[PDB]
Parts: C-alpha cells; sequence; structure tokens
RNA sequence: AAAUUAUUAUAUUACAGGCGUUACAUUGUUGUCUUUAGUUCGUGCUGCAAAGUUUUAGAUUAAGUUCAUAAACGAACA
C-alpha cells in the first residue's frame, strides 16, 4: 500500500510470470499517469492481455517459494 | 392442317414377385453388462531424451457425495 506495489500473502501459482497468460490475463489491468491516478482510457484488448511483468520481487520466504 | 399430342385398354420384353438362403456380409432398432471427476488440446515446468507433470495410496459421503491440495494453470467436451 505504502509503495504502491503488490503482494501475495496465500499461493504463489506455478507459472505466473512463465505462464502468464494462462493464468493473469483474464485480470484487470489499468492506464495511469506519472502520479499514479487512473487516467480512465478504456483499454484496447490487445493491450489487456499483454503479460504485465513485476519489475522487482521481494521473497520474505524463499526456501519455500523455489 | 388428316396428321400430331393426352388419356385409356390390349399386346410386346426387359422384368415384376419371392415370409427362398445368409443377423457370422448389412441399415436401423433393441437386450445385457460393464468403464463413464474421465479423455484430448493449449500453455508452463522437469528429464540429454523416449517420457513425466509429480502433493496423493488427500479428506469426506451410501455414493462425485462434498471439499481441500500440489509446477502446474486453463479450455473443451464425458
Ligand atoms: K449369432
Ligand atoms: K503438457
Ligand atoms: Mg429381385
Ligand atoms: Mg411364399
Ligand atoms: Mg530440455
Amino acid at each position: 500500500k505504502k509503495t504502491h506495489g503488490y503482494y501475495v500473502s496465500t499461493r504463489w501459482i506455478p507459472g505466473t510470470l512463465t505462464n502468464s497468460t494462462e493464468i493473469s490475463g483474464i485480470w484487470e489491468k489499468q492506464e495511469i499517469d506519472s502520479n499514479d491516478n487512473p487516467t480512465e482510457r478504456a483499454l484496447s484488448p490487445n493491450e489487456t492481455s499483454k503479460q504485465v511483468k513485476p519489475d522487482l520481487l521481494v521473497v520474505l520466504n524463499p526456501t519455500e517459494n523455489r
């Protein structure tokens, strides 16, 4: 919340990054400006299926998240 | 403009007809049982590879009954 980031506390689905289109394509994306405010522009179906890859991954328990 | 064509009857010959054979040559239908949370496809992942996809020989119910879970995640039909 304080970094405007994302988190996963329940389970890492194997393939979330390598098989992203079969796992995360259905979920909604949004466009934001430099102030992190939603632009409200409707997204083309092309832009809503593209993989959205994290720029940085922080892992609290790496021994259980190989 | 008497020949043509229609119908009908008769005749003619290819045949028609056959509960004749063959359900073990067939269409279709039906009887009986059984498997029917199972197949294939897509992507991902493991193994040099043929292959495998792993927890799990999960829990629960009279029973897929209901639920949980795993490097797997979906889709499609059963
Ligand atoms: K017979
Ligand atoms: K496969
Ligand atoms: Mg005959
Ligand atoms: Mg007879
Ligand atoms: Mg290989």
